[PDB]
């Protein structure tokens, strides 16, 4: 009987073709016809046309049907999801640009299943696969609903295990350039968790203290509080080196951080 979605090793061929500059890089600001057509060609070589017709419909409806079929493969053909993880995660990023909460819930459920299978099987994720997915998933950290931010962070927590703090942090730092204050604060909270659990030393080449310090002065209280807590987490590991690494801070920003240190240690 035929699989709805292939189980082969064509992922290696896709990664190699991208490195050979024979695939366009999934690094757009917003999806373009060129990226969608490339994905549709690559997925067309892996998926039955009835899945393909749903995947590239307009009709959010028709996406839910594809998502249901794909989520069920986790039970019946999990190697299909693994073999095609890079293409499925790219299709999910296209869904990150639409506003439709019902579809989003099911997209995130698919993303969760895929990153759990990658983690559990110890499947390596290439830099290309990571970069194609994570920067767009981080957009959804700015979702207005608290349960939606939670679902996104649960996927980030699996990827942090697969990818590791050192390779995740540059994308989390880059996310701070966002206009969306929920995205900036949620991204700081992930950095805070890395430092609390593994220390600042593994992250030393990244200039975390200095990049994060200006956000103690952010307009948004959640960003300020998380930025303060990143610097306090650093302090706990490296003491006054935190201050050297951070560089010049507004005097009043520095007092807020000093008071937080004082209070968390009484």
């Amino acid at each position: 009987a035929e699989l709805l979605l292939s189980d082969n090793e064509d992922k290696k061929q896709r990664i190699k073709e991208e490195k050979q500059l024979k695939l366009v890089k999934w690094n757009f600001q917003a999806p373009t016809d060129e990226h969608i057509s490339q994905l549709q060609t690559l997925l067309g070589n892996q998926a039955k046309v009835s899945l393909m017709s749903q995947l590239f419909h307009k009709d959010f409806k028709q996406h839910l049907a594809a998502l249901d079929s794909l989520v069920r493969l986790a039970d019946t053909s999990p190697r299909s999801l693994l073999s095609n993880s890079d293409l499925l995660l790219k299709w999910c990023t296209l869904r990150f640009f639409e506003t439709n909460p019902a579809a989003l819930i099911k997209v995130l459920e698919l993303c969760k299943v895929i990153v759990e299978l990658i983690r559990d099987t110890e499947t390596p994720m290439s830099q290309e696969e990571v970069s194609a997915f994570v920067p767009y998933l981080l957009l959804k950290t700015g979702e207005a609903k608290d349960n939606m931010r939670t679902s996104v962070r649960d996927i980030v927590n699996v990827l942090s295990d697969v990818v590791g703090p050192l390779k995740m942090t540059p994308m989390l730092l880059d996310a701070l350039k966002s206009k969306n204050a929920r995205q900036r604060s949620e991204c700081l909270l992930v950095i805070e968790y890395y430092i609390t659990n593994a220390g600042i030393s593994p992250l030393k080449s990244l200039s975390v203290e200095k990049t994060v310090a200006p956000f103690v002065g952010d307009k948004d209280v959640n960003v300020r509080n998380a930025a303060i807590n990143v610097l306090v987490a650093c302090f706990k590991f490296e003491g006054d080196q935190m201050w050297k690494a951070a560089g010049r801070m507004a005097d009043k920003d520095k007092s807020l951080v000093e008071e937080r240190i004082k209070r968390t240690g009484v």
